[PDB]
Parts: structure tokens; sequence; C-alpha cells
């Protein structure tokens, strides 16, 4: 189940993605 769409939302809102890349 691999979902692309990951590369469609979260790609286009980079607050919930460079916070992301600030992980651990």
């Amino acid at each position: 189940k691999k979902l692309k769409l990951a590369l469609a939302k979260p790609a286009l809102l980079w607050k919930a993605l460079a916070l992301k890349l600030k992980k651990a």
C-alpha cells in the first residue's frame, strides 16, 4: 500500500514537512 499522494499534499505544505524533517 504505497500512498503516492504523499508527494501531492505534504510536498505542497512544508509546514508539516520541514518540521517533520526536524525529527530526532
